């Protein structure tokens, strides 16, 4: 029992972390195999920053201007090539300790780990969703840019996030690891709208099942709704409508506890229209949206 | 930018996770130097757990009764030695992967990370908060006993607490690494009173610190307080009396932002009198008190 925003262990992740260097700026960069994955915008400088003519100032760098460094082990760059916002480094040696892995790029309302680094060394690691608009709200300060976001079925780490950037607004902005941006963005320092977020209902209805799991029922009631009923207060409330497939997925939830996910929907119905008065739900004061359905059940059976 | 509940990377402790098994019982076990250290309980069977008698128990065992497991690898056990509710079991291989480590008995009101294992297999990671009445609101289904927390300072693991218990109200319970637990408890199925808790008012003011660095600035008003005011708040909300050593340890996050330590007591105390008025503060809709002032520093500054 018990119930806590959990990362995954951050371990093999770890061992991929090593620091890029190109002229004046350092970021951190991810080794796999005989590649170094990073940011970019490492080969900026101050000037650079509002409109980056990439293509042109990578052309200005050549493979032994990338240092990168594992710690005590210095890196050998054998090749550079630019694909979309990120670099990849060949280096003369496979990590040693890359593990089973795999570049996938996440849906909005996913969650994920992120293993926060400064030059090279991991800070560390907390669990967060990717939002509807596509934004992180990490935990991010200058250097960080190139930690990874992931997440690790049994053996297997799959990347799904690097860091580039911080909005003028303290969200956050990354790419996949073939360096396409989640979202709007661009890697300028320029303002830049994040759409209209809202709250990934799916995750709400999954953290009440999580709550009943583990004995917070008090907002459990006499009542019932539809699909549309619930959408017009989703809709009200600025939570994403609900659909069949979010229904199924919450499937295995609302077997375990015999909750009907339209009579799970009429309990957070009334949260919403009526608040919480006062009370709290797995130690929140609010309805918490960074659970999906899988977490919710690797979490209450113990999956390693 | 962003202020998250971020728990240590956890690559040093996952390589000290093995699986102990002795009879029926499977639990984890951490492996350090020669030695592997786990709940005594591993040693009791159904009819066993409401009141062992733990010498009798061990004595009936022989080395090659505990078997233990780093995955693969099977330890050979040539002695074994219970401390307090821990047992030691000597092994004849160093872990190769011991990391630089300390044993350390936390205070009640420091944090640390838990990293939650099944069968010697690490399933996630998390921060929290030892409480005032030494228990810990973690995340542990059957099986997690064994799991350990820890802080890290630089390349130096200090371990402070193994699971061992889960408490009839839901709530955890565990030693130090000599086996000593934290509060009143037993490793007996029996219920136990827990005492009575308070809020951490020290982290909860270095969280208003994180919450006004980061520029959720709301609560800030134009009044200040005394210790002794404080104080009758504090007792009237069940918070820990704030003392001269509490504002001492804020002095860096004062210095930072300029707000006198009394300042900040002047807006917890309008938040404890007044609540939150439907707003939040870095994402919390309560005052969140699992961030120690050293931990506000250690994320507001990029440590490693
Ligand atoms: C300062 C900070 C804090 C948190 N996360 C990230 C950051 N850093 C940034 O946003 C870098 C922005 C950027 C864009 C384009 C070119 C370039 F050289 C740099
Ligand atoms: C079931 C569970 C869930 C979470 N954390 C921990 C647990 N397990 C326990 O409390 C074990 C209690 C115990 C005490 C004394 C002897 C004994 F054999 C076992």
């Amino acid at each position: 029992s018990g119930f806590r925003k959990m990362a995954f262990p951050s371990g093999k992740v770890e061992g991929c972390m090593v620091q890029v260097t190109c002229g004046t700026t350092t970021l951190n960069g991810l080794w796999l195999d005989d590649v170094v994955y990073c940011p970019r915008h490492v080969i900026c400088t101050s000037e650079d920053m509002l409109n980056p003519n990439y293509e042109d100032l990578l052309i200005r760098k050549s493979n032994h201007n990338f240092l990168v460094q594992a710690g005590n082990v210095q890196l050998r760059v054998i090749g550079h090539s630019m694909q979309n916002c990120v670099l990849k480094l060949k280096v003369d040696t496979a990590n040693p300790k890359t593990p089973k892995y795999k570049f996938v790029r996440i849906q909005p309302g996913q969650t994920f780990s992120v293993l926060a680094c400064y030059n090279g060394s991991p800070s560390g690691v907390y669990q967060c969703a990717m939002r509807p608009n596509f934004t992180i709200k990490g935990s991010f300060l200058n250097g960080s840019c190139g930690s990874v976001g992931f997440n690790i079925d049994y053996d297997c780490v799959s990347f799904c996030y690097m860091h580039h950037m911080e909005l003028p607004t303290g969200v956050h902005a990354g790419t996949d690891l073939e360096g396409n941006f989640y979202g709007p963005f661009v890697d300028r320092q320029t303002a830049q709208a994040a759409g209209t977020d809202t709250t990934i209902t799916v995750n709400v209805l999954a953290w009440l099942y999580a709550a009943v799991i583990n004995g917070d029922r008090w907002f459990l009631n006499r009542f019932t709704t539809t699909l549309n009923d619930f959408n017009l207060v989703a809709m009200k409330y600025n939570y994403e409508p609900l659909t069949q497939d979010h229904v199924d997925i919450l499937g295995p939830l609302s077997a375990q506890t015999g909750i009907a996910v339209l009579d799970m929907c009429a309990s957070l119905k009334e949260l919403l229209q009526n608040g919480m008065n006062g009370r709290t739900i797995l130690g929140s004061a609010l309805l918490e949206d960074e659970f999906t359905p899988f977490d919710v059940v690797r979490q209450c059976s113990g999956v390693t």
